[PDB]
This record gives C-alpha cells, sequence and structure tokens, in this order.
C-alpha cells in the first residue's frame, strides 16, 4: 500500500504532486485484475492540471510514501520489482504505447528486492529522461508486490500480484530526439496469467530464479537508480 507524493528533477523537489501533476488514485490500495482498465494509470486516470518540465538527460526521481511523506514507504512484506514506463500523453495510456525505461527485480549481489531498497532510499527511485521527441508524456511507475503472488488473482481474487501504479505528467522541453520513442505495449494487456514474474511464490521459489515480466528495457533507455536523491527532512 503505497503512493507517489511527487517528483524531484536533478535533486530539486517539485513539491507535492498529488492530484496536481500525478494522476493520483483515491487511496493506496493495489490494482490486481490484469485485464482491468485500472492497469493503465490506476483507478482515476484523467488529465491533472500540471505537467513537470524536464529536459533529456535530467534525473527524474519518483518519491513514494505509505500514509505520510517519508514514512515507512511500503510494508516490508511487499517484496517485488520496480519498473518505469513512458508513453506519449496524447495516448492517455491507451493502445500499444508503453515503453520500459527501467527494471530492478532481485539484486543477487545485495540479496535484496527493489522494494527493500526503495524503503532504504526513503521511497526514491530515478530514471534519466530519454532523448525522445519534445512534448508531453506519462511516466508510469509500477511496483509489483509479490507477497500473495503464488496465486493468480483470476483463481483467487483475495490474492495475486499487487500493482502499485502511478502516472506522472512530465513535459520534455529540450531533447535532441536521438532515440525516437517506438511503439510499446498495452496496459492492460502486456501482463497475463502466463507472463513470467506474475505468478511467483516468494516462500517456496528462490528470488535468484525470479524473471520480471516483459517487456525488456528499451535500447533507448539511459538507466536509473534506487537511492535517496533528496532529503525531504531538510524542508
Ligand atoms: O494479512 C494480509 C497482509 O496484510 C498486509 O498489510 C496490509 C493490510 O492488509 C491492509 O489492510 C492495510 O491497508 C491500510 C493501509 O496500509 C493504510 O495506508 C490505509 O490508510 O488504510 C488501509 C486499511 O484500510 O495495508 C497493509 C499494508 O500496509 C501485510 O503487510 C501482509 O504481510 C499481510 O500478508
Ligand atoms: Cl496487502
Ligand atoms: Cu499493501
Amino acid at each position: 500500500h503505497t503512493l507517489v507524493w511527487g517528483v524531484w528533477v536533478n535533486g530539486v523537489d517539485q513539491g507535492d504532486g498529488r492530484n496536481i501533476y500525478i494522476r493520483s488514485p483515491p487511496n493506496n490500495n493495489p490494482v490486481k485484475n490484469l485485464t482491468s482498465p485500472d492497469m493503465t494509470c490506476n483507478v482515476d486516470n484523467r488529465v491533472v492540471p500540471k505537467s513537470v518540465p524536464v529536459n533529456a538527460g535530467d534525473t527524474l526521481t519518483f518519491e513514494w510514501y505509505h500514509n505520510t511523506r517519508d514514512d515507512d514507504i511500503i510494508a516490508s512484506s511487499h517484496h517485488g520489482p520496480i519498473a518505469v514506463y513512458i508513453a506519449p500523453a496524447a495516448s492517455n495510456g491507451q493502445g500499444n504505447v508503453w515503453v520500459k525505461l527501467f527494471e530492478d527485480a532481485y539484486n543477487v549481489t545485495n540479496s535484496t528486492w527493489a522494494v527493500d531498497r526503495l524503503i532504504t532510499a526513503h521511497g526514491q527511485h530515478s530514471v534519466v529522461v530519454p532523448h525522445v521527441a519534445p512534448g508531453d508524456y506519462l511516466f508510469r511507475a509500477e511496483i509489483i508486490a509479490l507477497h500473495e503472488a503464488d496465486s493468480l488473482y483470476s483463481q483467487n481474487p483475495i490474492r495475486g500480484a499487487q500493482f502499485y501504479i502511478s502516472c506522472a505528467q512530465i513535459t520534455i522541453n529540450s531533447s535532441d530526439d536521438s532515440t525516437p520513442l517506438p511503439a510499446g505495449v498495452p496496459f492492460p494487456g502486456a501482463y497475463t496469467d502466463s507472463t513470467p514474474g506474475i505468478q511467483f511464490n516468494i516462500y517456496t521459489t528462490p528470488a535468484t530464479s525470479y524473471v520480471a515480466p516483459p517487456p525488456s528495457v528499451w535500447s533507448g533507455a539511459l538507466g536509473g537508480s534506487i537511492a535517496q536523491v533528496g532529503d525531504a527532512s531538510l524542508e
């Protein structure tokens, strides 16, 4: 149970984005139905009044929280991966539009899931803004909590993989467009009951065997991190 509070751009806090530049849902409950329209941008997908200006190559940091800013972030039980996707905003997230910029699942070196490291990072994970066409975009940050993912939601709707989905409105101003954005995958649609990484038993199956759901990270993607960029306590 987690939500995005706002974003940072090059370590500069853009301020509380909830219902402002984040298409915030009404609460932190997960999406679990893989064929739900709610898989696009969570249960209240609509245009919000602001879009955060960035340039290609900026560090864009998403900041999550549980109940209040810079708290426990997400229950520690919620082990799983983190991904970020991008789509042109005029799509409203519909159709074959979502391109993956970032994946972090289980780090064998550290013996930790992405969610574990997100807690340590005070809810902060970042991407490099890619060199796509200037314009308005949706950045779809997705945490998958796997603590009930041994079941398919379609078999037992009390369980299933849990999707914490947050769409941020980002405007890319300065970009050379050296990596034009291709078509991508649909949400809902990209994840199905047979997709690797959707049904996974963290109690019985080693995390060293976990394969995150496709698609693969796009060749145009410039990377990211799970790390505290900004100190909310200094404000
Ligand atoms: O026992 C089932 C699993 O529970 C997990 O805790 C979640 C609770 O089930 C859920 O009721 C609670 O929801 C809170 C939410 O956290 C809070 O922010 C909001 O204000 O109110 C909701 C209640 O209406 O969320 C927790 C997760 O934080 C356990 O984490 C899990 O191990 C356990 O299997
Ligand atoms: Cl839960
Ligand atoms: Cu939860």
